[PDB]
């Protein structure tokens, strides 16, 4: 069956894959390892910016923060463009959600929390979208790291994909700023070989990628029928056999996305 398709992909990539797929009206859950912790890595970012936008009226995405060159303590392209001049609360979510940028997220975390409470007030966003499941402890880089087993910074596939679900096909963003989000994950730059290679190119896909230590690797991802039918894909993946450096496999998503997609079409 698919638990045992899912299987061999584990075996043969020697990984931990995670996925979740929600019922809808005509299809049945799909679950595998669904609520079994994975870090979230960069994927706390599409939330996360959701959290910014509701907060706030649309004309605070051109309010400036100016930060500065020893901010970026994390991989930043677009960031260390801007540094000292600063960026608007829109160009950090084009970067945090485009190019996974560490330090834009950061900032958005600052932006919505405070210097201190970044992380907690990021996690208490989920908590208002009824996830009780997942924390956010720490910023960037240091979320990539906890150690296998550690539920710092973690979430499931299950709370993930009823996240982005509440985001993207729910009401808790108005259409405007709900727009816009969707939009940026359309337009990321990261996506490509993971959960988008296992739809076929008339699915669309919007997507929010993230990698980390231990071979991390996932995706999550609102994908639309050619008739326009909408399913909510979670995939999560590490390699923690292989040590911090162990290598991430993004073909494996690429795999577990095409076992949903034959399930789905
Ligand atoms: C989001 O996932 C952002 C950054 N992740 C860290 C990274 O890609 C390094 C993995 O070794
Ligand atoms: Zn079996
Ligand atoms: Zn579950
Ligand atoms: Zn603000």
């Amino acid at each position: 069956d698919l638990a045992d398709r899912f299987a061999e992909l584990e075996r043969r990539y020697d990984a931990r894959l995670g996925v979740y797929v929600p019922a809808t009206g005509t299809t049945a859950a799909i679950e595998y390892r669904a609520d079994e912790r994975f870090a979230f890595c960069s994927t706390f970012k599409a939330p996360l910016v959701a959290a910014v936008l509701h907060q706030n009226p649309l004309t605070h995405l051109d309010k400036l923060i100016t930060y500065t060159s020893d901010d970026i303590r994390s991989r930043s392209p677009v960031a260390q463009q801007h540094v000292q001049t600063g960026m608007t609360i829109g160009q950090l979510c084009d970067a945090a959600i485009r190019y996974s940028d560490g330090t834009a997220a950061n900032l958005l975390l600052a932006d919505l929390g405070g210097p201190g409470g970044g992380t907690a007030a990021f996690t208490g966003y989920l908590r208002s979208l009824g996830d009780t499941v997942s924390r956010l402890d720490a910023e960037e880089p240091e979320l990539n790291r906890d150690p296998p087993g550690d539920e710092r910074d973690t979430t499931t596939p299950h709370a993930i994909a009823l996240v982005l679900q509440q985001l993207v096909l729910g009401n808790a963003l108005p259409p405007d700023k709900r727009a816009l989000l969707t939009d940026w994950m359309a337009r990321n730059t990261t996506g490509a070989k993971r959960i988008r290679a296992g739809f076929p190119a008339d699915w669309k896909v919007i997507d929010k990628t993230g990698t980390g230590d231990y071979g991390r690797a996932n995706d999550i991802a609102v994908v639309w029928s050619p008739t326009g039918v909408p399913y909510v894909v979670a995939v999560m993946s590490d390699r923690a056999g292989g040590g911090y450096d162990a290598e991430p496999r993004e073909a494996l998503l690429a795999e577990a996305a095409t076992c949903v997609a034959g399930v789905l079409a």
